């Protein structure tokens, strides 16, 4: 709301809730998957299977962090193309979904909310 | 300290906590111390984000996880930070910007041994896409009570 000492732009805005930083992470996790090529190199399908796995330990909720790593043992993450990688972003963002009582995304439009747009 | 309220599950820390619980219920907290989809009738079409969408929201989540990293972290997250960071740097998906960011990290190697250290770094490189941006230079200083702890 009010400013920082000494910025005339920066504000003492509070670090992120649970929502903030969610949807923030949602954001980006998504966003990755539409950037995933349709064939990735090996290099590629490495590197997304780790981002992952590193993400699931770091996470700055610590349980919801345990409860997606334990969520990647039970479901491992498809890498094999963007299609695969979009559609297991979105189907793991509706367990948390089912987890807060909100609706089903439905993941035949994943691709028009991330990367394409509606027209 | 309140188990249950206002329908949510209060997550502790030491005590208090912060990134697992909603704003509203924070304060609750810390006070009593003393058109549509289709198929859907929920969700509104929304344009995907755009590079300053995107950008913010990285940031957030960058920081949050330089606000988390411990005092005294195990060898394997110091690691795993660092590999994070490079994946980061190749995935991000701004091709433009991932590459300026990488040869960031090329010149500018990440300091991980502590959380002091990581948020300093962090803070710093926001900063250099601040200057390349125009934007003000951001006070690093005041970087966890930004992110982590508040303002009191
Ligand atoms: C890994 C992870 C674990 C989390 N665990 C918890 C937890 O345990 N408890 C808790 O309270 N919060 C948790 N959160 C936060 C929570 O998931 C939400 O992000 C937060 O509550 C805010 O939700 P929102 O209503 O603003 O929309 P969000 O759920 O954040 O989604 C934002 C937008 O993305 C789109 N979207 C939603 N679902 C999908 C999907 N299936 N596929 C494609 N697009 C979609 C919608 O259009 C929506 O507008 C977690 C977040 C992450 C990233
Ligand atoms: C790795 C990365 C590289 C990027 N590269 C480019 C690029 O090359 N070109 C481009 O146009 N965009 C780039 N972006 C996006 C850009 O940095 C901004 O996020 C975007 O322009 C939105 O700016 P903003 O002013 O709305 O909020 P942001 O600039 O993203 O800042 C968000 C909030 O963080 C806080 N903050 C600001 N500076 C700091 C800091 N130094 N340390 C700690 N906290 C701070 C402030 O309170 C602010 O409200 C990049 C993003 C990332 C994550």
């Amino acid at each position: 709301s009010e400013l920082m000492p000494g910025s005339r732009t920066y504000r003492k805005v509070d670090p992120p809730d649970v929502e903030q930083l969610g949807r923030s992470s949602w954001t980006l996790l998504h966003s990755v998957a539409a950037s995933y090529p349709a064939q990735p190199t090996d290099q590629q399908k490495g590197e997304m299977k780790q981002f992952l796995n590193i993400f699931s330990h770091i996470y700055p909720c610590n349980w919801s962090a345990k409860d997606f790593e334990k969520y990647i043992r039970e479901n491992a993450p498809q890498v094999e193309s963007r299609e695969e990688l979009g559609r297991w972003m979105c189907e793991a963002h509706n367990k948390v979904n089912k987890k807060l009582r909100k609706p089903k995304f439905d993941c035949n439009f994943w691709e028009k909310r991330w990367k394409d747009g509606w027209d």
